[PDB]
């Protein structure tokens, strides 16, 4: 939904995540939890984490980080042609995890926040703009799948 050039700017930045997905994933979930603490209530496994130092020690918080970024990268690499990868995610999140689209908006910002803190030199004005666009496309799609499931919010 981006130009071919935008998808390249996206994949070029993702490449940096791939050199260390668990650590980018850990920081992303920590960024999200400090930023929208309500977001932690959706995680049974994580409600007990009471500070960042606790978040940081959590080995599972970290595996979950890896899981989330791993599915997202599978999705970003389909440069748009992702329905098969999106569906099972819209299903589980829609119906079993109960995640409103607004939250997607929050993870989207933590992801950008982390690329921005981790890779400044490399996440310039062009790249920021293409990632945002790619992250918006993913949400808009997820939104639409929700709707089709007859869910919404
Ligand atoms: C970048 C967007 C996200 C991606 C790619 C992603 C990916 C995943 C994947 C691959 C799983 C395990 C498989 C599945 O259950 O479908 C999962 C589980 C889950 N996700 Fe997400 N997720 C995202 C955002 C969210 C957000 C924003 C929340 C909550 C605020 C969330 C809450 C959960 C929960 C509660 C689980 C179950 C955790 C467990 O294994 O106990 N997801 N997610």
């Amino acid at each position: 939904g981006l130009s071919d050039g935008e998808w390249q700017l996206v994949l070029n930045v993702w490449g940096k995540v791939e050199a260390d997905v668990a650590g980018h994933g850990q920081e992303v979930l920590i960024r999200l939890f400090k930023g929208h603490p309500e977001t932690l209530e959706k995680f049974d496994k994580f409600k007990h984490l009471k500070s960042e130092d606790e978040m940081k020690a959590s080995e599972d918080l970290k595996k979950h980080g890896n899981t989330t970024l791993t599915a997202l990268g599978g999705i970003l690499k389909k440069k748009g042609h992702h329905e098969a990868e999106l569906t099972p995610l819209a299903q589980s999140h829609a119906t079993k995890h109960k995640i409103p689209v607004k939250y997607l908006e929050f993870i989207s910002e933590a992801i950008i926040q982390v690329l921005q803190s981790k890779h400044p030199g490399d996440f310039g004005a062009d790249a920021q703009g293409a990632m945002s666009k790619a992250l918006e496309l993913f949400r808009n799609d997820m939104a639409a799948k929700y709707k089709e499931l007859g869910f919404q919010g």
